[PDB]
């Protein structure tokens, strides 16, 4: 996806993906969610906590709507021996997520071959697995690519004769808002595609894939 | 691509991609190559200098075989005003390249549904552009995805009845060699796909895309 940016208005962050699941009855199973470990580029460090916190809050609501109780844990090691015996399964999220800045590209418009652009470009991916902590049975695993978003920070057009002109003078000192807008729009897209994935994969059928065997092993009667 | 690993033999690093280009005559143009800026995950920090150094050395030989002289520069700012007037165009490489460790996945074998695996998984991408530094004319740009490689560090098989068994006890204290092997094999694959890309795109026709206009602007007679 390729998106324009603005020097006038910075697009607000909007880390929310509407979920429409009818409240199921309580199934008395408890699931754990570990703090995600998404490593990010330096430009994303001011945002990643807001991003992760929203994601975890929304994923928690998927499980709750489907009738599970949900507990949060720092990491795998935070589950003591009794926790592991009791918990149905645990969701772990890991990721490598970055935005590369100030890339110059030709726009690839055959009708406009003199148009080039300065872009920010996303890169990386996030990986989910839902596993039973005693046995390491993988109940469900899935992933999402997030390196598919490009925001044009500055578009320029060469003169028919080549050489220098007002457009192709790139002055970063005038682009601060475009560049903030780029990061915000990419973040909003990356949030939506991760959450769409989560909603699509965290279904009753996938969550319950090994319910009988897990409940037998754990003595859940 | 999904690859096995070994606890016996760590696959040597092999950052070399054979290039077969007949030495063209000297064209008296000079190109610049900037030090690449590939940001990597912490597990790749011991390797990235070796990786980048090899890539740059091989890309330099592509341009030289095609008849260009090649100069190296620290960054865009290292090109003084006279350098920018003289240099034909400059190649910049940026990337976001990581390996996520210890992911648990079901193997997706319908004939073997009890087989799960611990994997290292690559993630990210690298972005090339070749641009004329005075005008910012993008001569050629291209990119390569590198998040497509998975190395199985430990494969395990659940008993038909579920529960615990010798296989599904995951003991990281025994996996040091498998994990070193994983990183080395992924790095070798990522090198080969980046270099294949570079060879495919850094052709005489793409390098010379704006030769006349650039030479006219610069007074190259």
């Amino acid at each position: 996806e390729r998106m324009k940016t603005s020097s006038e208005h910075v697009t607000p962050l909007d880390f929310n993906y509407p979920i429409h699941i009818v409240q199921a009855p309580q199934n008395h199973h408890v699931v754990g969610i570990l703090t995600p470990r998404i490593q990010v580029s330096d430009n994303l460090k001011p945002y990643i906590d807001k991003f992760q916190d929203a994601l975890i809050n929304q994923i928690q609501t998927i499980f709750e709507k489907r009738g599970y109780q949900v507990l949060r844990f720092q990491d795998e090691k935070a589950l003591n021996a009794q926790d592991k015996r009791k918990i149905f399964s645990v969701l772990d999220l890991k990721g490598w997520v970055g935005i590369l800045e100030d890339l110059k590209m030709n726009l690839k418009d055959p009708n406009n071959p003199n148009l080039d652009t300065l872009v920010d470009q996303s890169s990386g991916s996030v990986w989910f697995n839902f596993y039973e902590p005693e046995s390491n049975r993988v109940v469900h695993d899935f992933a999402v690519e997030v390196g598919t978003f490009q925001a044009m920070t500055y578009t320029y057009k060469h003169n028919n004769s080549g050489g220098l002109n007002s457009s192709n003078s790139i002055i970063h000192e005038y682009l601060e808002k475009n560049k903030e807008d780029a990061i915000h729009k990419i973040l909003n897209r990356m949030y939506a595609v991760v959450m769409k994935k989560a909603v699509t994969e965290l279904t009753k059928e996938n969550i319950d894939k090994y319910r009988e065997a897990i409940d037998r092993m754990k003595g859940f009667k």
